[PDB]
């Protein structure tokens, strides 16, 4: 038995969600269905061209280590907040869900990181991050008796943006590996893709990455290709297992020659995407803690993905191990 | 033609809302359905024991005046904050909805008022409400100019708590009324208007006040009847006119012998109350300042009460003009 089933790793935000026309990202030069990564004067400008709106805690690490709780996992959590109320908003929400963190403040400048979220009619978010205290991950917030203890840790690729969090990550795969457990990362976004494609592909084929989460758009953007079959045999080559999904198409999970196959749930209306890949990664990683088929994984992880878009706000308001259980994953 | 149709005058408070069992309000000696008054030291008990929560600016008047704009009126908003995070979400929520906001942050300290509302399965809200800032709100805070131009003016019953809001409201009828404007309160909540009652019925009495809200609830508490009848004979010989909400019933609307019987909208589910009394004196302030009849007036609160319940959270996130031109009262 050991402490944790599930440690992950990325930046500290909270959420400012507000449903906006199409214009509104055309006349903002925002990129739609994107993280959009702004300084805190943009952050100003954008702000006060919002609507009213819903603070939320975020970060999408954040986000899963959350759901991993509340699908009744062992989760743990290493990101920086400052010493401030956001800062506060975020540390409760996570600890209240029951997931381990005792990451320090290092005072109240810079603020903590929020991002504002714009959800357009068809459910899709567009977010706008400044990343705050979030530049401040590094080393020095390493918990290495929690990596030693948990059985997977998991990391954003958002963290290449910051300057030290990829110094971090290096220290948790050392002392992941050296005590026999296994290192996960999500691909985060298309363009974060795009801004650290080779780092990434390094990270996998070194065996620093054990376990890769992508969407789609991600998949091909790591290999640069429009062909998603070959972006399939391709990612199965880098890492020892891969989980892609696939939005309303399901996912699909592959490791060596093999491939599962697995349906997305047929939803009521998509309100909010924010959080989807997210909450996939929770019910994935909870179901491979527990020992279950690859296939079983991706059930849960759809299913959590699922109730997730049917919300608004990117952690899930209601019991994930309740619906796992009427749904028979258990 | 003025400036305003409406102004409200509040505790300005940002919300913190969280789902909970029935036991939970059991266990922390929490009034169901109330106004909850706490400390500093309360409050942190309480969040300690709060699951994941969502914030969204509150305040009842606040939410009055966030419903005014939203349905197409000319609102004003007087309300204290402090110069923190939680009071810059406030002032940007309520100024994004296009409602003029600018009573100035006296300091960091007190912080800005937060209120952690508990909603039980039901739908029932069960508010607690550390006033922070709230308790520096004064005749300073007065725009004379303000009150001068706006047809009516609106205050909670809630601002008898801090130590000298009723100087500023009591400003604010003399110059309402020297202009040949209008006063209205809300008595707010029923233990409010136990704490209040004389001082409540002396600004009726006097004339300071015109036009009064009330739930079933608060209107008993007023006359300390048992007889629903009793209260609202007394409250039409009280003041000039009456708006009493009854929730799933409905509401009547008094005015000398005058009586205007509305019914509730049709529902999908009460998801969260909160908000429900606040959006009905929106609908209802918005029609009066447009010049409608009393049962028109009615009508309006009451489809704009039935909106808010259906959702999370106080004030309406979709267009109340437009359900209000598709429910034909325009
Ligand atoms: N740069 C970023 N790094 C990590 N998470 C982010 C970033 N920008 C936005 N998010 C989070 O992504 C989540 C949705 O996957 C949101 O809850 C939001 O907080
Ligand atoms: N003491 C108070 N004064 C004014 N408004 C309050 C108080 N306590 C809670 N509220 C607000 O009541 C609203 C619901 O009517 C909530 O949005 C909440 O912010």
């Amino acid at each position: 038995m050991t402490r944790f089933d599930v440690l992950t790793v990325g930046n500290a935000i909270v959420d400012i969600i507000s449903r906006c026309n199409d214009q509104f990202l055309i006349d903002n030069q925002i990129t739609k269905a994107a993280m959009n990564l702004i300084d805190a004067e943009r952050a100003e400008l954008l702000y006060s061209r919002m609507g009213p709106a819903l603070e939320a805690s975020g970060g999408s690490a954040g986000n899963t280590a959350a759901g991993v709780a509340n699908l009744g996992g062992k989760a743990a959590y290493f990101g920086n907040v400052a010493a401030d109320q956001l800062g506060d908003i975020f540390t409760h929400d996570i600890r209240a869900q029951g997931v381990h963190y005792q990451t320090k403040p290092k005072g109240a400048f810079p603020p903590t990181a929020r991002s504002m979220i714009f959800v357009t009619e068809d459910g899709e978010r567009s977010m706008n991050t400044y990343l705050g205290a979030c530049v401040e991950l590094g080393p020095e917030d390493v918990e290495a008796d929690v990596v030693a203890d948990a059985k997977v840790t998991y990391f954003e690729g958002y963290l290449w943006d910051p300057p030290r969090a990829k110094e971090a990550i290096l220290d948790c795969a050392r002392i992941a590996h050296q005590h026999g457990r296994e290192m996960s990362m999500t691909l985060s976004d298309s363009f974060c893709v795009d801004r650290y494609r080779g780092e990434f592909l390094d990270l996998m084929r070194s065996g620093k990455v054990d376990i890769v989460f992508a969407n789609r758009q991600e998949a091909l953007s790591l290999y640069q290709t429009d062909d998603f079959e070959e972006a399939l045999n391709r990612i199965a080559a880098d890492c020892k297992i891969a989980a892609v999904t696939m939005s309303e198409n399901g996912a699909v999970i592959l490791k060596g020659r093999e491939r599962y196959y697995v349906n997305a749930i047929r939803i009521r209306e998509v309100v909010d995407t924010t959080g989807a890949g997210d909450l996939f990664a929770s019910g994935f990683l909870y179901g491979y803690t527990q020992g279950r088929s690859l296939e079983d994984c991706g059930k849960l992880g759809c299913l959590a993905a699922g109730i997730v878009i049917q919300q608004i706000g990117p952690r899930p308001m209601t019991s994930l191990s309740e619906a796992a259980k009427q749904a028979g994953l258990i």
